[PDB]
């Protein structure tokens, strides 16, 4: 159990490091499309970010919901 | 079974990491492909972000449907 | 037996983040597909949405037939 | 047996979350395909719907399929 | 045998929800290809959906090929 | 043996819901292109059909290979 | 030996559902590719199919060799 | 030995349907790409099949090259 | 335990170099698309990497998770 | 040994079936991409095959440095 | 333990040359995408490396994470 | 060890099939983005060659490297 | 322990040839994308090249980490 | 120990085989992208080469440093 139970948590602790992968992808594109779009009409500046950071915001979401799961079977393990 | 049922739990917990990989891609190219959008039409902006939140909204919804499902495993689990 | 079948359903259980992948992607497009769309010609907004989330719907009701499946084996378990 | 014809219908069951995945990607592109159309020609909206609707029908279907027997091997198992 | 041809059937049963896989990525682009074409020239409708439907057939048809076989291992099992 | 070589041919019989994969992306693209092509000019339908089918005939026809072998390895079995 | 060699050539049987995995996609784009050209020239149409169905021929040629070895390692097995 | 070497020269025997994989996706490109070209000028054909056998010729050879070891470990095993 | 447990960490902190695949991919089209948009207009310069670096932190956010969860179940092992 | 050295020289002789993958992809492309241009200029043609064969060549070789060490592993086994 | 615990680290080290995974990919699209746009308009070089550096530091960044925790699993495990 | 060091070179050997898989997608393109550009202009065919040739080269180079290495564990194996 | 330990280091130390792979794609799409840029505008030359080397070195950089950490835990092993 | 160490080393060698995959997909781009811009404007060329085969150097440079090791592991293991 300690033997199994321990080096279990620890295994399926940090697989999630997926949660990295997904995002790591996503939020780059999106970052990407937008510089973009600002570099073509520049006084829409900020226009842009507003989303980007929006969006931004909940692409890093759910990577820290591993990140919390991944803490929370490490130090908070039952 | 402590042994198997835990470790098991732990394991199959993170691999509750997978509802970043789906959505983390997808979500990222709505964000992308709004903020392009925007840049084009900026009197339109808004117009999209009612949408892109709007869909934004339930992309990080069947992420959590794990993270809730990774989390009713690991301190619900019966 | 719940040395296996506990442990088991706990695996199978979590192996239903996968219904995230599929969706994940899809959905994200559509959304992305829409907001670009409405970026062009905003008085055809909503003329989209309508369909983005009659789309949008059942993108997330094939996630969450396992999210039912998910729970049915963990806490409906048989 | 019910050690394993158990815990195997279980693992088994919910490797049927891959139904999610082929259509999750599909569906979500004709829907975004149809939402970008219909921004075009918005008169033309509905002419699309009705195959979209017709089309996302059975992309829905043969992930169901899984769901039919994700709940057959687990509630009808024999 | 009943321990092992039984949870075999089961876990072999399952394995054909890759039936959703091909398909439901494919016909899925044959109803966005459509949904776009419509968009263009409305009165060609039907004269697309004619074809749309007939392949959005077989492409079904070759994932029920899997549910047949799917049920036929589990409740036909020889 | 009939542990084995039963149980065998059940993995291995539903081993083949491979023949979905290939195909079903493939016919959808056929589909696909044919239903848009149709789209531009609609008076060369037909045309088209007639070698989309005869196309979309054996994109079909290599998945019923298996599903021939899938239920000759079942129903068949030596 | 009947255990294991009947068992195998089972299990290595159905791993020739590869054989519609690579030409299932291929054949499949020659056809929609087809499908296209013919679309923009109809009076070029056959001039097309006499290759298609050419090169069609061999995408489906070289999954019969599975299709063959398939049988001939099940009801031909040495 | 019989037990292995037989088993074994089966699994890996069919293991070469993977000479589908390649080829299957590459000629059907060739193919695809030359019926639109002829689509385009089709005085011009032939001039291109020419080439689309010359190479398809030896797409397929490189699946038989497994075909050959896929049979000469089959039933002329040494 | 101090076997499994130890070991255990060890193979799961390194499965937290999967923190890199995602964001790697990501950030990186980031810079790419703003490094072409300030080639086009160069005095809308900085309005781009305000967003890029912004945008390029996040990215290199939720890899350091891991590099945290990475070193925190090694020299922070519980 | 016999047991062993024998089914390993077999099933590591048929992993050279992926000899023909990578090329199989390759090849094809270049034949695709030639067919086309010789498509635009038929005068240019042999201009173009010339490099075709040329390439078209030493696809096929890398392929065959299996077949070789394919069956060199098979019938030529140290 | 040190049968384990050392083999383990080992294993466990080198997977973290997935590091390179990610990143190669990445940056060596900035840099691509780069290149080209100095191409375009040469007096705006510079102004392009400014940013590609300062990405192309961070990419270079999440490898490293690993190719630490590479060594300090190595020469500094605990 | 005979049992296990033979074994193992083959195994490890046939492992040197990889050596395809890069290149063979590689050089293949090389051949098809000069067979076009060849098309294009005629005058300039050789000029393409030399590199084609250069280049072609030395991605079959790191394809008998393995090669190399393929015979080298098998006939100079230590 | 120098029967784990050993062929520990072994096993792990090669599986840093992933340290190929990542750069690999990367950097050559740099060379790629900056050999075209230049056949556009050559009195750009050089201005090219800067950067592609200044990037096209730390591609190579964190492939040779892993050549550092390959060796280091080859023949620096602890 | 030379039953592990010795058949390890091998497999180990082998699987740097992976060093053909990164590069021979990358290098073979450059190769690619640099034939077709001379192919646009020939006095350009050599301008072109003198990058490619910059390039080209070290994409092959980072399949040896495998090579290398794969050789190193082989006839210089210790």
């Amino acid at each position: 159990n300690p033997l199994i139970a321990a080096a279990s948590v620890i295994a399926a602790g940090l697989a999630v490091g997926l949660a990295s992968i997904g995002p790591g992808v996503g939020q780059g594109t999106a970052a990407g499309q937008a510089v973009e779009g600002i570099a073509r009409q520049p006084e829409a500046e900020g226009k842009i970010r507003g989303t980007l950071l929006l969006s931004l915001a909940f692409m890093e979401a759910l990577t820290i919901y591993g990140l919390v799961v991944a803490l929370a079977l490490l130090f908070a393990n039952p």
